[PDB]
């Protein structure tokens, strides 16, 4: 049921550990605020919707940019501690919290500029994007700024050095304690591969085994984009790979864009700096060796899971050299 | 939440490789166990053993090869297939016999001269599972039988658990990176990281550890009315006294258990030793106490089943932090 979904998604959002995560992230937190004071011409004396508030950072960032007034929306009970914060750096009369959804909140005007930080695990996990677009579609004046303005999704064939070692494991129990337990290979790569679940771990780029392709841009202004979302977004791929490895399956990762100087880019690729969003991994049901110069094709589609509007899914069809096509259908893990 | 709902549930967890993996890339325990049977090569050579809870079947193949004729390796899970084929794989099908299902209903052709088993969770006794062991030992240990381990001892201290210090202190550090003070969080931070009444099982190191650690409890496994006192609770009175000024954010338990002989092998997961998958279990306060030098801290532990899950580790407590009030806190263990 809704009600319970959206108590239940919330809930998470009132607990200190998960905004504890999000500002300790350096890249993030840093992107946010100098994309934000990279705006300062467009925002200064100007109006912004900060699109879930949390703890109310961002819109604090705003009002010190020179935002003559922020309306930080936060549908969470998170809401009393950005009012703290808010009240504690003496901005209550330029940054004024309003508890509950974006989609029933009355804003006293329209705004000049939205500010969000809506992005999940594989860009949409949480579905968060709808709500930046339901407030842009409602409370953004014509012209109005959008930050970020964009993102951008990519693919790429993965070798995961610890699902390696844990396959592996099971062959060195002979060495370690004299019983031989490499017979349970199988039964491991069963266990760790042979779900259906996106899994959330950082690679390095010593994992990636190709060039990584772009799949899809969002264009956040673009109209259409809320229906494209629930169809679903993606396309087809192709590369190569760099040589021998033990493919596990693919990452997929994002990048935001702030307008500018010059255009900020957040990344979570593995090849930049760690990020609480780490990548997104799509696993094969077993290893496939794979070559220098073999090559990988196939087609992603990310969309919203039937029974719940915040779970990411990814509808996965690959071919691996002159192996067969073949499908796998993943949703975000619990 | 039937029984037969909990249980396969419960198992569903060690069906699945991760645990194992963990377990046994737990050098310090599977050493233990493994150095503790061969050990007592003299008492197994040539006799019948039951290992309660086999799991990918590790222990049983132990004990084959400390020179054991017959093990019959019980396990409740599905995992019993994967150490069916380790046991045929390792050519010991003959002597090492995988047999299905609970230890509370499942044949042995007969009384057996040895247990072992590693039934031990978080807090020790997190899972219930010494309960199995005990119904097993009653039903098929043949007198005089053996244990490994035989005994099991629980300890207590309180701590100033300096991961958590960092966690608290966060928010006072967001202005330096980012130039918004956050410090006004602090409160909030505290009522969610310490404010609940879950058990959090976490790894300290002595730096944490702000007096002489206490035993509370002995379990000696022979012991006749072991299983009641389960059921009422097992646990004890401590004191103990503060070895310098510290925000205290409340107490650590540990256990260790003892193999007989050599000397006797002491498995321990005390902060003070090497890591285990145990780590300790940590029993926050609502709060930080400032404690001094010589803050005398004591009070009362019972460890004991859940009501409604009775697998699920239960802590009453009830302390006094010098002229403070005597407090009580009621902790289950996390999910
Ligand atoms: C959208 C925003 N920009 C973001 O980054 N949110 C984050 C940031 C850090 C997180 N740490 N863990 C989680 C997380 C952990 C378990 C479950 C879920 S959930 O089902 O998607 N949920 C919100 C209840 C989320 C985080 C979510
Ligand atoms: C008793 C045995 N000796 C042992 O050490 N078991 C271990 C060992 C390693 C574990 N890693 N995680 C867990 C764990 C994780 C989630 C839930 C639970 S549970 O509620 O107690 N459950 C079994 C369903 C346990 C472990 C249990
Ligand atoms: N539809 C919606 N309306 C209002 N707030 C929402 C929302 N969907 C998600 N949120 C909130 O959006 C936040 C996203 S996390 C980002 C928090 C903060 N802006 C920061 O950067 O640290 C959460 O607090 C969540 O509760
Ligand atoms: N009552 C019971 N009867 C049989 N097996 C049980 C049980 N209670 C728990 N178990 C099993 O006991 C095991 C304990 S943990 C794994 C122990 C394994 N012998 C090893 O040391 O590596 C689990 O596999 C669990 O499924």
């Amino acid at each position: 049921t809704k009600r319970e979904r959206d108590q239940l998604y919330y809930e998470c959002y009132s607990d200190v550990s998960v905004h504890e995560e999000m500002i300790a992230d350096r890249v993030r937190t840093d992107a946010y605020r100098l994309g934000i004071l990279r705006n300062w011409a467009a925002l200064r004396g100007k109006t912004v919707l900060d699109v879930g508030a949390g703890t109310g950072i961002l819109s604090i960032f705003c009002a010190q940019a020179g935002a003559r007034r922020v309306y930080a929306v936060e549908a969470s009970a998170i809401w009393q501690q950005a009012r703290e914060v808010v009240r504690f750096n003496g901005l209550e009369d330029r940054v004024h919290v309003l508890p509950g959804p974006v989609e029933t909140v009355e804003l006293p005007e329209q705004v000049d500029a939205i500010v969000s930080e809506w992005m999940g695990y594989g860009l949409l996990h949480e579905s968060m994007l709808s709500s930046v677009l339901h407030a842009r579609t409602k409370w953004l004046k014509e012209g109005g700024l959008l930050l970020p303005a964009s993102a951008e999704l990519f693919i790429v064939p993965i070798s995961d050095q610890m699902l390696e070692w844990r396959l592996g494991f099971w062959s060195q129990v002979k060495q370690h304690y004299g019983v031989d337990m490499s017979c349970l290979e199988g039964f491991a790569t069963r266990c760790l591969m042979g779900h259906s679940e996106i899994v959330v771990q950082g690679l390095s780029g010593e994992d990636v085994l190709a060039r990584p392709q772009r799949f899809a841009q969002l264009e956040l202004s673009r109209a259409g984009l809320e229906q494209e979302l629930e169809a679903g977004v993606g396309g087809r791929f192709r590369c190569s790979c760099y040589g021998s490895a033990p493919m596990h399956g693919f990452a997929i990762w994002f990048q935001v864009t702030f307008p500018g100087e010059k255009p900020l880019v957040l990344s979570t690729s593995p090849f930049h700096p760690a990020t609480h969003w780490k990548q997104a991994l799509l696993y094969l049901n077993e290893p496939v060796q794979v070559e220098q110069d073999t090559d990988v094709s196939g087609e992603i589609t990310l969309l919203p899971s039937r029974d719940n509007p915040r779970r990411l899914r990814v509808l996965l069809r690959y071919k691996v050299g002159d192996q067969e096509e073949k499908t796998k259908d993943f949703a975000m893990e619990d």
